[PDB]
């Protein structure tokens, strides 16, 4: 009546978005829309403080951490959410829920071919290969204060000899053709399993956490006292193995995110 729900620029933001005001209206005669297209973590966060959403459908600690709260990143997940819940009550009287049960980090990612030819396993076993490879990214990551790769080449001492930002869905074809020879993925992404890639390990943990939840006001929690318990049947009942499933579904399969929100709810039971 009518309870705005935002989602981020990803498939799996659009679909969890969907998942969730789908839930709210099997529960409740409240109307859900649905906010597109929001461009960050910030984008967010302005929107929960303005009233243009009513809830954010996934918020990541990592990028909470760094952005919002300006505090130095936290690697433990327990402990980065545990952080992130009380500071977000506190600053902003806004509730960050439990997680889902996912997390989608950033995730340097090669080739299994090019893996095996150079026993690549860690971030730090591409130190000295930098200056030859090329390194596909999304549009805002080259530019992030956090985590971002300013801090990252200063923490792992290593440059790329060539940049490559593009729209996050594409970095996928193009390590699989070979036209790049590194990506940042997002580790929840159905491609990297159907296209056999090889996450490499974080070594130095210059990553923090990135668990995903839903974000709402108290305000909006007080004003419809059952929005509580529904939120509550999502929480930690899609592991990362779903979430990639669902994520195929969308890009992959080409299914829209709404169609594969409700085909995963009805197979489910809606939770119960
Ligand atoms: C959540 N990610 C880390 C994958 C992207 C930035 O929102």
């Amino acid at each position: 009546q009518t309870i705005k729900i935002g989602a981020q620029s990803m498939s799996e933001s659009e679909i969890i978005a969907s998942m969730l005001g789908q839930l709210i209206e099997h529960h409740t005669d409240l109307k859900t829309t649905t906010i597109k297209n929001l461009g960050s973590n910030a984008v967010q966060q302005q929107a929960l403080m303005n009233g243009e959403i009513d809830i954010a459908a996934t918020r990541y600690t990592g990028d909470a951490l760094t952005g919002t709260l300006r505090m130095e990143p936290e690697k433990d997940p327990d402990k980065a959410l545990a952080l992130t819940q009380r500071e977000f009550k506190k600053r902003y009287d806004l509730k960050w829920y439990d997680s889902y049960g996912f997390d989608n980090t950033y995730a340097f990612t090669v080739s299994k071919e090019l893996a095996d030819q150079y026993h690549l396993e860690t971030v730090s076993d591409v130190k000295k290969w930098a200056p030859q490879l090329k390194l596909g990214v999304d549009n805002y990551w080259m530019k992030l204060k956090g985590n971002g790769y300013q801090d990252f080449t200063k923490t792992y001492g290593m440059t790329f000899g060539g940049t490559y930002p593009m729209q996050i869905g594409l970095v996928y074809d193009a390590v699989k053709s070979g036209k790049m020879d590194i990506v940042l993925a997002y580790s929840t992404d159905g491609r990297i399993k159907s296209y056999g890639l090889k996450m490499l390990k974080d070594d130095k943990q210059f990553f923090p956490p990135y668990d995903c939840s839903p974000v709402v006001p108290e305000k909006v929690l007080k004003e419809h006292p059952e929005l509580e318990g529904i939120i509550k049947k999502m929480l930690g009942k899609i592991d990362t193995a779903t979430m990639q499933e669902l994520n195929y579904e969308v890009d992959g399969n080409l299914k829209e995110p709404s169609v594969v929100a409700k085909e995963y709810l009805e197979k489910h039971r809606y939770f119960e």
